């Protein structure tokens, strides 16, 4: 409910294969990790100061949500069409 999607992040939904739907499923299913929400400014929009908080991950490695505690903004979604994908090194598995 409190969750908040930006246009930088609504804009790599369609192309990395999550919908918001998707995204609301995700978190339902309970939190599988923890990091740090350490985005630069210019990835930080209608603000661009930029973020220094914890974070709640949500998913399983290639296949997540990152939410920042304070915010309640996405910062990351991994792209689920890349089998490739790398996890982001602040993330800490449960």
């Amino acid at each position: 409910p409190g969750l908040k999607i930006d246009q930088k992040i609504r804009g790599q939904m369609p192309e990395q294969g999550w919908t918001e739907d998707d995204i609301k499923n995700t978190v339902s299913n309970g939190a599988t990790g923890t990091s740090f929400d350490k985005r630069s400014p210019k990835k930080t929009p209608p603000d661009y100061l930029g973020r220094n908080d914890p974070a709640t991950v949500y998913g399983s490695p290639g296949k997540y949500v990152v939410v920042n505690d304070r915010t309640g903004e996405v910062t990351q979604i991994s792209d689920k069409t890349d089998p490739g994908w790398v996890d982001d090194s602040r993330i800490q598995w449960g």
